[PDB]
């Protein structure tokens, strides 16, 4: 699967 980070 894909992936995101938002700081
Ligand atoms: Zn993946």
């Amino acid at each position: 699967g894909s992936n995101q980070n938002n700081f």
